[PDB]
């Protein structure tokens, strides 16, 4: 239900892999337990086996913009880039965006 205010990661991107994802808080501001991790979790074969890969998080110009770069470049498949943002009054909001690569 509930959801960072706007980001461009990968909704359910498929086709191909994007360049970076984009991710945006009119109140990021983590110091707490926000970031983003992503994960190749190609189609089902080994029992539902992901795996995170060789990315790294950086923000933008603004601290209140995040960008994911990862340092490998995304093959073929499926993966999950999970994210979680996170203001400040518990609870953090978990997010995950899904895309297909081509
Ligand atoms: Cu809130």
């Amino acid at each position: 239900h509930p959801k960072l205010v706007s980001s461009t990661p990968a909704e359910g991107s498929e086709g191909a892999a994007p360049a970076k994802i984009e991710l945006h808080f009119s109140e990021n501001l983590v110091t707490q337990f926000s970031g983003a991790k992503l994960v190749m979790t190609a189609m089902p074969g080994m029992e539902h086996s992901p795996m995170a890969v060789k990315a790294a998080v950086s923000g933008g110009g603004d601290p209140k913009t995040m960008v994911i770069t990862p340092a490998s470049p995304l093959t073929a498949g499926t993966y999950k880039v999970d994210w979680r943002a996170v203001s400040s009054d518990t609870h953090p909001i978990t997010g995950s965006v899904t895309f297909k690569v081509k």
